[PDB]
């Protein structure tokens, strides 16, 4: 139970971590087997109390409030709610904090350097899908800021019985249809077959294109689900383009400007929200490396490597690198071009290092996933490769959960 | 533990069965409620523990040539028990050793080039006793796996710890580096991670040419004495200038690399002995040269002025002429190894066997343990099969450890 060292192996700084001391749920590995490079490893009144007290007594703490008249009197009050109706309510100011420290506490996310600018929206007097789409509509319009993007997450009721769950059925808010084509193939985002099927099953008439933008498909209070079209004119969009080959922008890519992410489950103090869309703005390999060039995604490579006139007969050539780096210069050019906030490799990776010694500074330690924390392009040249990190879990924090059509009854 | 554990690759579905992990020997460094995974590195043993450690080993032998539970295996069980029993330890045989040296590369969960395990050649050098000898086996051993640039993987292993009082060592972390000098001035001639072990060559008595890319001499400790310099000859040190397919001016930048790739720093362990001095060779991937060995910060730094070649913009990182500078750097070292005809493989080959090595594992041996984080190349990770691959990593024996520097720990006569 010492204090562990990690170490930069290109500066030699190290820095002391006492913060994973007060991790309480676990991250998969054993003594004798490590599992760090698995996606997903493996209530009632009883055990919601504890939870609840936990939270109370770390927000109180950051207040410098611990054990206040106020604090004491917060915990009574907690425990007459729980008592008396086995859940509990949060206070707003704590339903901010809560939500800030669960981006803060995220392992895998290289951009929370940003995380105590949140912009938060309290939704949980919402009752129907009607009035999701509402709050999303306002959410995406203030994040988008007319490119000048701004973090921001929507919060909706907490889960009850879980009969009653609010979800969005989307992945994100914003994305592209894909369509299984009669020859085998997949027109538009292959990522997004099967949702794009259970909307066309659900009456939506697709245009059957390389980016249709999805509708939205919404779960109020655990009732079947409801479709609705973002208003065009929310939907920023930048055509990408290439500043020194010109054959480029007759590819016909182009990507939306806003990531929001809104199939996570935030877990605050015991309590469960289901539905808490979330965004902020794109690292380029997001759309330059994995959107584009997966081989279970566009998987445009190929053509590129073609237009560039390389040789594609032998691996060694190394036509598939140069290609890569090309596409992601053309996406940081355009959104660039388009003053569409957007950050690269280079810069993010710099502002975690910053970041880390920051955390380690003021709270003792930051949890980190070094697997999921470097690039997926040119790893070794940018800082965080170097950095030994250590990865535990801490709470407030989001979750993943199951795809709602698994689930739902009708 | 359960006895079963299930790995999937997130591009092609795959879904394959661990059985192997309840194998797993030592710890890793990790728990149930912290990872180290990244972390780079998370007096000898008495009688009542190497008695089931060589137990393990040599049931794990027998039941390998399918004799288990044999009378030559009984024999051999209790011909070692004594031998332990009265002299505090016991030697190998011949088909054992080559048996623990090929499964501690097998086992080596660093390592992308497993596919070849089986085709190691193992050179027994348990009859050594001075570095004049050491030196004599280590000329072979180079002369052997270079092959005139058709190169040949190969092991040479030097007698097995004792009291640890006399050990046998290479100083050398590689058989062949290049050294570096620092300068008054603060700057760097050479290779900056040998400025160290350069130093201490200077105070042996080596007397150095002060190039750019000047053959390091070797080291040697046997049996525990202070250590000897010897010159490896010139003409067993294959060697290969760097050029680009395209660019005609890459080749005034002046660069070369060592074709054969020797790591001699490591510990062999098996069945409980400690093998200290084990030199291991195989060939390179590209990477390991061209992004590390050359654009790393800390070794030779390249990339800037290779990019004002390029004529690139440097003045914004967005512009990525880091990244566009890097790939054709690592372009330029696959097309000079291919045209002087050396051995040399490029990271999507390497990773695609790697893919297929693993899963024959998995179905043959009921695993294969694999360290992402270094399985994964520096560059263009994502693009290559083994980053959409999920992987457990732990550690059997036998095995090839860490251990001190030499010059930490030696007593000096
Ligand atoms: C502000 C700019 C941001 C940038 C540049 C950024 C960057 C990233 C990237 C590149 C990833 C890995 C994505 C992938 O490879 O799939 C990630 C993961 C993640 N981000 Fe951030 N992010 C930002 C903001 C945020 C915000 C505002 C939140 C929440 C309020 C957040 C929460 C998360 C979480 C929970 C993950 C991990 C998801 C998982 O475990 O699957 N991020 N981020
Ligand atoms: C035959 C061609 C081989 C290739 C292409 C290959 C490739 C590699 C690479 C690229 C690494 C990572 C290097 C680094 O980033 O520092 C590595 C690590 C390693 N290899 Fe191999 N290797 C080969 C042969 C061998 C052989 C013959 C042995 C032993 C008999 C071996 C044992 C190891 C070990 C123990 C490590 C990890 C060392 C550590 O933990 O620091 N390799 N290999
Ligand atoms: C195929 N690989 C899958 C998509 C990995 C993944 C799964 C889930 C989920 N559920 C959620 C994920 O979210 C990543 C994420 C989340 C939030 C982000 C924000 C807020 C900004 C940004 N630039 N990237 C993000 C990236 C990723
Ligand atoms: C700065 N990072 C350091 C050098 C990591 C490292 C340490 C040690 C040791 N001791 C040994 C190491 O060996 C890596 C290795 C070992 C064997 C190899 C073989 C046999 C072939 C090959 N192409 N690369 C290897 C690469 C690496
Ligand atoms: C901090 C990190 O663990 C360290 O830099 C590792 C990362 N992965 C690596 N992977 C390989 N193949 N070789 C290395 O030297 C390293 N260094
Ligand atoms: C198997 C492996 O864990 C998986 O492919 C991970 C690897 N690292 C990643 N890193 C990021 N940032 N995003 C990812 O989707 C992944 N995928
Ligand atoms: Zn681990």
């Amino acid at each position: 139970p010492r204090f562990l060292k990690v170490k930069n192996w290109e500066t030699e700084v190290v820095l002391t971590d006492t913060l994973h001391l007060k991790s309480t749920l676990e991250t998969g590995c054993t003594e004798y087997i490590c599992m760090g490079s698995i996606m997903h490893p493996s209530a009632t009144k009883d055990q919601l109390f504890p939870l609840a007290k936990e939270f109370i007594d770390q927000y109180y703490s950051s207040i410098k409030r611990f054990g206040s008249k106020a604090h004491m009197e917060r915990l009574e009050e907690v425990n007459k709610e729980i008592d008396t109706t086995s859940t509990y309510q949060l206070k707003d100011t704590e339903l901010i904090y809560g939500a800030k420290h669960a981006w803060r506490n995220a392992s895998r996310c290289v951009g929370r350097i940003q995380w105590s600018k949140l912009q938060v929206f309290d939704a949980r007097d919402c009752t129907t899908a009607h009035g999701m789409f509402n709050y999303i509509c306002n959410h995406v319009k203030y994040a988008t800021n007319k490119g000048n993007l701004r973090s921001a997450i929507t919060i909706f009721p907490q889960r009850t019985d879980g009969k009653h769950d609010f979800r969005v059925w989307n992945s994100q808010l914003i994305r592209y249809a894909g369509y299984k084509q009669p020859d085998g193939s997949t027109l538009g985002d292959p990522a997004n077959v099967q949702f794009t099927e259970i909307c066309i099953q659900q009456g939506w008439k697709p245009p059957r294109g390389r980016f249709d933008v999805l509708p939205l498909l919404l779960q109020a209070n655990g009732n079947d689900p409801e479709l609705f079209q973002i208003p065009p004119e929310l939907v920023l969009e930048v055509p990408i383009r290439h500043p020194k080959f010109e054959w480029f922008k007759d590819l016909g890519l182009k990507w939306y400007g806003l990531p929001a992410v809104s199939n996570m489950l935030l877990e605050i103090g015991g309590l469960e929200f289901s539905a808490c869309p979330f965004s902020g703005w794109y690292m380029g390999t997001e759309i330059g490396v994995r959107d584009y060039c997966d081989n279970s995604r566009y998987n445009i490579l190929e053509e590129v490597a073609k237009k560039m006139n390389l040789d594609m007969r032998k691996t060694s050539s190394l036509w598939k690198d140069q290609a890569l780096v090309e596409i992601n210069i053309a996406v940081l050019y355009s959104f660039q071009s388009d003053k569409v906030t957007i950050v690269d490799h280079h810069s993010a990776t710099e502002s975690f290092i910053k970041h880390m010694e920051n955390e380690y500074r003021c709270r003792g330690g930051c949890p980190a996933d070094w697997v999921w924390i470097v690039p997926p392009m040119s790893g070794s040249i940018t800082p965080v490769f170097h950095q030994e990190m250590l990865n535990y879990r801490l709470t407030p924090s989001f979750e993943y959960q199951p795809d709602p059509w698994n689930t739902h009854v009708w």
